């Protein structure tokens, strides 16, 4: 499903990423974009480490959910990384959230910090209604 940017805002606000470990939903909404474009198939495999990131999150296989084929691989959100696929993002939130919990929180995306950091997130969720 690919998201559009007010549903998703909404969506993300029910289930509580509002300022979850500090992280206001506008970042949240920045960070979505910039990973997968709302899009929760979205799939990219890194074939310099053998991983893959997973859903409208991106998460890596590596660290957060399990698919098996990358090596030396721990499962910190205790899922299937197939979990992070599906239309409905309680997982993909629930794993998110999992993310943030370490020390690093929201900057654990490189992307984050690229396109999201230090800038003027506010367009991400104005008119929303959130
Ligand atoms: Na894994």
């Amino acid at each position: 499903k690919v998201f559009e940017r007010c549903e998703l805002a909404r969506t993300l606000k029910r289930l509580g990423m509002d300022g979850y470990r500090g992280i206001s939903l506008a970042n949240w909404m920045c960070l979505a974009k910039w990973e997968s474009g709302y899009n929760t198939r979205a799939t990219n495999y890194n074939a310099g480490d053998r991983s893959t990131d997973y859903g409208i999150f991106q998460v890596n296989s590596r660290y957060w959910c399990n698919d098996g084929k990358t090596p030396g691989a721990v499962n910190a959100c205790h899922l299937s990384c197939s979990a992070l696929l599906q239309d409905n993002i309680a997982d993909a939130v629930a794993c998110a959230k999992r993310v943030v919990r370490d020390p690093q929180g929201i900057r654990a995306w490189v992307a984050w910090r690229n396109r999201c950091q230090n800038r003027d997130v506010r367009q991400y969720v104005q008119g929303c209604g959130v």
